[PDB]
RNA sequence: UGAAACUGUCCUUAGUGCAGAUCUUGGUGGUAGUAGCAAAUACUAAGAAGAGGAAAAAAACAUCUUAGAACUGAAGAGGAGA
């Protein structure tokens, strides 16, 4: 579970949904070691709901 | 180095000797990898094509399709004419 509220705080309005994609892109390298991350696209749409 | 014309002496002739003219024409520096590439709300994900997203996050990736999110808001960023 990542706590986007601590990564998103007092950010730009308009890049708060492209920077939570990247955020988790990183936690993703941070952790598999792989550099190759897919996002699925249920996980798009829902960053994009709000 | 260069590959087909040239030189010395005496007279004669002159469009005859350049550092300057904000000189003319052309070429080139420091400035300097500097000032900048900041109006028009905004893009993200998956796939295709392509030499062209690689990687010790090189944090960004043009075009087309689908999905999400949006803008012009109908005296329009619409559809048509002089």
């Amino acid at each position: 579970t990542i706590h986007m509220h601590a990564y998103l705080h007092k950010e730009s309005f308009k890049k708060r949904a492209p920077k939570a994609i990247k955020i988790i892109r990183f936690l993703a390298i941070k952790t598999m070691k792989t550099h190759v991350v897919k996002f699925d696209m249920g996980l798009n749409q829902f960053i994009w709901s709000q």
